């Protein structure tokens, strides 16, 4: 039915592996979190690459927020609507001291938005928290409704199956 597979199921989570046109493309979701930055300039990661998928649509919008009122606390999520994709732009923390008290609130403001996300596991790339705490805090927070998880590369693939293994 859903055209990508996912490689694992935890409860009412569900896990998938691809880039972002991938997942875009195949999995059924309402809206798709982008794991930005408090500036919604996008560097790099997914972020770059949701950008690159609306052909800079994101970008011009961001700015356009960034912006009115105001700018963004770490999150906190903005919506935008990039045609058919809903991009739900969520301030994760960087890795630091309060990590988990904020990576909570980001979850929770994800969680709290209405529809089935599909979300990348929030700072667990160029922001350097490790990828299994901040999973916690997502399986923790994502305790109802179904949601949808992706990762990238193989390496976060046996990340997440290990970490789940454990549980
Ligand atoms: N091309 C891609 N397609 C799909 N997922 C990707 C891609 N590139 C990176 N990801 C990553 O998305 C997840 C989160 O990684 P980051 O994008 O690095 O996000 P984060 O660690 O929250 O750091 C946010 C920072 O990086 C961005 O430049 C963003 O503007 C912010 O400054 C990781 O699981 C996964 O490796």
């Amino acid at each position: 039915k859903e055209k990508l597979n996912a490689f694992l199921v935890h409860d009412n989570v569900a896990f998938y592996q691809g880039d972002v046109d991938t997942v875009v493309n195949g999995v059924d979701f309402d809206f798709i979190v982008n794991a930005a930055n408090e500036n919604l300039a996008h560097g790099g990661g997914l972020a770059k690459a949701l950008d690159v998928y609306t052909k800079g649509k994101l970008q011009r919008l961001s700015k356009e927020h960034i912006g009115l009122a105001g700018k963004v606390k770490v999150g906190t999520g903005v919506m935008v609507e990039c045609d058919s994709l809903r991009i739900f732009n969520v301030v994760g923390p960087r890795k630091g001291k309060h990590e988990r008290d904020l990576l909570i609130k980001a979850y929770n403001t994800i969680n709290n938005e209405q529809g089935t996300p599909l979300t990348p596991i929030l700072s667990c790339g160029i922001f350097g928290i490790k990828l299994e705490t901040s999973l916690e805090v997502l399986l923790d927070v994502c305790n109802t409704k179904e949601v949808k998880v992706f990762v990238y590369t193989d390496t976060e693939v046996c990340k997440v199956k290990d970490f789940v293994s454990g549980l």
